[PDB]
């Protein structure tokens, strides 16, 4: 059931904004291990004299990637005089930010209709603001409230090439690179509990539940009208026998943040052989691949969905099926983007629920967890 | 002349730390465009609950990033229980490098017959002590003194494999790449005054003035007894026409530090073709070339030791050309590594000064300045 509960009217993922101590560097590793182009920036060669920030795109997918620069550069500005193109940015919470929980997201940024109205009707129904709505360059408004931890929710409304102030990139620095990732699918929290955090977030967005169908979580899917926003949110299962991997975010992350990005792919077979070329030259690892008694079980489970050579293909490649009774997911997970075992990337394709696709087709992969279990010991057995 | 005044015998440059805030990020940025190997690592998996540290090489250059965890971590843990595999790391003390200065070089280590006796000479020959001499696993010797600004020049001295506490890395994650850098040549310093600069260095090692043959700067060049440590330091030149990029490296890095490293290959040719492959996919970019004036002056400069076909391919790799009396050197400059208009990289070959290879065969360029300026007019010429 989908009650259409939205406050305010929102249309699709915009971007996501990573805080970082070295944009170019983060930016250079992403665009070479997730196929993905250069496409805008804002710095010091824009005039802006706050913070760099660079945009990689691929299809619909945005990724941001932003630091400080020294204070002294900009020691003489204030907020009406400010150089920043990103008017929420601020110096010391970009610091904050990074010291305590390392290279992670910022900002889940979703386009609406009217991102004042959006921050309005949020805050007077719970919302935490962390940013009030700018209006740049009379063209489009920002604003900010907060998620969960210190990952904020970003309002983007347009009137009528990012943001104002940012550059198209050179073309001779922008080399279409493209591995087939295609748009943001869902971006999962992780926090301590998870009964106050869905009650605050679905309190001030009207977001519903998305239906579903112990290892260490409990999780719950919010989703605007069209279901294509998605915004799960996981806890831990303390007691648990092996050590719950949502703590061991927590922990390390020291606090509530943003866990995976799910990025849909229009051809997983090719992102998956081109990213995993890359691995061990610059790129993203994978997580261990599930025995081959997992790929023998998909025979039974999906074999009216997928052929054998096309599972055999998912063999080669270590990626995961899932079914739900509407459609049928395919999914893999990297090892963690940076030094801490945090934030990680899944790749993911959806394959049936046509109507276009309709959003959250297959799930999200929870009953895989029964099947490499079942897989694991039964890979023991020969 | 060469009095052979070192206080303590040196022998060669050893590696290069960087202090990050993401270690992985820019080691995986750094080991794709410099064609460098991962070779070992110091991390969680290797039960460092302090620092991630992963070492690239490529022949004998050793590059070392290094990123701190959450303190929470190792908060139980005191120096005498530490599990920091490089003892005189500190999280404040990297948290306020990164946050001051950006990316950039923390230590610049070169290997001692003894490091307790190099710091203790050191010091009584005025060096400022940064970290006092610990030994690893009775096998490893290190200490740090104060070099300039909060770079630290890194004594290590072995009995009889990076450092203990350190493991070799996977072989599956450990690609090997190669595109012909084989060790740092020298490695340069920007200072507000370099008087007391040279002052103080020179006092407490006794490196020795290495000899030269407005452009806003001016240089000098300290080096150990073989002249196989050269250690260039520069200073600003104010009221050029102009500004010094020494003064904009000043403003931008928050002071004295660490300008170029200077890293030879044994086929510049090659190391420049694959670099600059891989410059619009996630390597470094390279400064505009001279134009083909330049080239067409290389002629009747160095005709006699470049072919037409060298000098063709010089052309080809944006390469520079400089001569001694007694050799000549080629080079090329990256843009900036990371987000600040600081830290770069120069690429080298010397040729000439055959016994081996003397240190310094060549000079480091200094002619390149009146032959750029020669070069740009007589283009606009046209
Ligand atoms: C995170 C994850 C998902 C997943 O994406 C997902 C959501 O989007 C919505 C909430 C429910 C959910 O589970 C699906 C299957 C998984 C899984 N993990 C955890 C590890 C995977 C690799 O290492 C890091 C974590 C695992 O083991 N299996 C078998
Ligand atoms: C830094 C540099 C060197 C060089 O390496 C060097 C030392 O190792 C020892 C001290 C003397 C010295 O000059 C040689 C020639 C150069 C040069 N620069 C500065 C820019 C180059 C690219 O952008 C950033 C700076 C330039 O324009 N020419 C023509
Ligand atoms: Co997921
Ligand atoms: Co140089």
């Amino acid at each position: 059931k989908n009650p259409k509960s939205d406050k305010f009217k929102v249309k699709r993922f915009h971007h996501i904004e990573f805080w970082c101590g070295d944009a170019t560097n983060v930016a250079r590793r992403f665009s070479w291990g997730l196929g993905m182009r250069f496409s805008a920036k804002s710095d010091l060669s824009t005039g802006n004299m706050v913070h760099a920030s660079y945009l990689l795109t691929s299809g619909d997918l945005r990724f941001l990637f932003t630091a400080p620069y020294s204070p002294s550069l900009s020691a003489g500005e204030i907020k009406p005089t400010t150089t920043a193109s990103i008017p929420s940015f601020d110096h010391g919470s970009c610091r904050s930010f990074f010291s305590s929980h390392g290279l992670g997201v910022r900002a889940v940024a979703i386009e609406v209709e009217d991102a004042e109205s959006a921050f309005s009707i949020s805050v007077a129904n719970g919302a935490i603001p962390s940013s009030p709505p700018i209006v740049l360059n009379e063209a489009v408004t920002i604003a900010e409230v907060k998620l969960y931890g210190d990952v904020v929710l970003r309002y983007v409304s347009y009137k009528a090439e990012f943001l104002p102030g940012f550059e198209r990139v050179e073309d001779a620095s922008s080399f279409p690179l493209d591995y087939g990732i295609r748009r943001l699918d869902h971006a999962v929290g992780n926090v301590p509990e998870l009964g106050p955090a869905l009650t605050y977030v679905a309190g001030f967005t009207g977001f519903h539940q998305f239906a579903e169908f112990e290892s260490g979580l409990n999780s719950a899917v919010l989703a605007s009208n069209d279901e294509m926003v998605l915004l799960p949110i996981n806890e831990p299962v303390h007691g648990t026998k092996r050590k719950s991997q949502i703590q061991t975010y927590l922990e390390h992350n020291e606090g509530a943040g943003l866990q995976h990005l799910a990025l849909m792919s229009e051809d997983i077979f090719r992102t998956l052989r081109e990213m995993r070329k890359r691995s061990s030259i610059g790129g993203f690892d994978f997580m261990p691949s599930p025995p081959p008694t997992y790929y023998q079980n998909l025979k039974k489970r999906v074999g009216d969905v997928l052929s054998d050579d096309q599972i055999k293909e998912c063999e080669e490649l270590g990626i995961l099926v899932d079914r739900d009774d509407q459609g049928t997911l395919l999914q893999i997970f990297t090892k963690p983007l940076g030094d801490r075992p945090t934030i990680f990337i899944e790749i993911i394709q959806r394959v049936g629920c046509m109507m276009y696709q309709s959003g959250g087709c297959g799930g999200f992969g929870k009953g895989n967890f029964s099947l490499l279990f079942k897989s694991i010991e039964e890979y023991e057995k020969t």
